């Protein structure tokens, strides 16, 4: 079935997401990103988490792939009056080397 | 043969055993879990939020220092075994969706 969060309703099987009943015309990766973020609303997904979940980590160092898709996603949200829904949050991470 | 090896670090998820340069680390359960998460992909930066999600069930109150304290302990224990620069803390960017 569809999952609703605020005025967003997302149906992964139909590849259909609406904001206040109007279809968000997302690219496939934009849709995949939004379907990830809606699963735990307010959870901050880091760039590399989104890169891992949505691209299997197959993004080269120094690419802007995640950010450019996030920026396009937010624009599409704002176009349907979905202001303040997608946030960019600076944060902290940890990595193991060997 | 269930264990993971990254450089001089070997982590066995079944035995919950970690050695560095052959010597067993004495770790708290969540310190072991941190290493078992981070070793899954050497160099992958795991955010504090996903460490919270993966290891604290997503229920770390804002202002808790427990991740910080465990990271400091991990660094100290690696340094004790001649392990420097293994655990990196780096700032980054994330995205969150609210309704």
């Amino acid at each position: 079935e569809s999952l609703s969060m605020g005025d967003l309703t997302l149906d992964p099987q139909k590849r259909l997401v609406t904001y206040k009943g109007e279809e968000l015309r997302l690219s496939p990766k934009e849709f995949d990103i939004l379907a990830l973020l809606i699963r735990q609303p307010g959870r901050v997904y880091s760039r590399q988490e989104i890169g891992q979940e949505i691209w299997q980590g197959r993004l080269p160092e120094g690419s802007n792939v995640v950010d450019v898709h996030m920026a396009n996603l937010r624009a599409k949200l704002r176009d349907l009056d979905g202001y303040g829904l997608l946030r960019t949050v600076r944060g902290v991470g940890y990595a193991l080397r060997g």
